[PDB]
Formats: C-alpha cells, sequence, structure tokens
C-alpha cells in the first residue's frame, strides 16, 4: 500500500553494510538477486563505501528522500 525505501538489497530497508552479505557476492560479482534497479547512483553498483556512508547517513533516519551528497 504505501513503503519508503530507495536502492535496498533484500528489500528490508535500503542497502548498507547489513547488505553487506549480499554485496561481497555483488561485488565478486553478479550471482544474487538484488534491487539494483535504484541500488547505485554513482555507476558503482551499490554501495562500495561512497554511497554505504551516505546510506547510513539518510537511512539513520531521514530515510525518505535521502540527501544525496559527496564526502
Ligand atoms: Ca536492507
Ligand atoms: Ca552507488
Amino acid at each position: 500500500m504505501s513503503t519508503k525505501l530507495y536502492g535496498d538489497v533484500n528489500d528490508d530497508g535500503k542497502v548498507n553494510s547489513t547488505d553487506a552479505v549480499a554485496l561481497k557476492r555483488y561485488v565478486l560479482r553478479s550471482g544474487i538477486s538484488i534491487n539494483t534497479d535504484n541500488a547505485d547512483l554513482n555507476e558503482d553498483g551499490r554501495v562500495n563505501s561512497t554511497d554505504l556512508g551516505i546510506l547510513k547517513r539518510y537511512i539513520l533516519k531521514e530515510i525518505d528522500t535521502l540527501p544525496y551528497k559527496n564526502g
């Protein structure tokens, strides 16, 4: 009916360290199944470290818009 998430791995909430498991598998190659659709936002794939941060940064609670920023 309604949900808020952007770039989820296991469609839990978002792609972060928590989804590092599927990440390691994804980083190595494309074998698993993840919502890579809107998982990448810097042509990386998911969260190599640049997004990971912004993720744990916005996913902290702001999870709704995600103030995508560099750092
Ligand atoms: Ca998740
Ligand atoms: Ca990314």
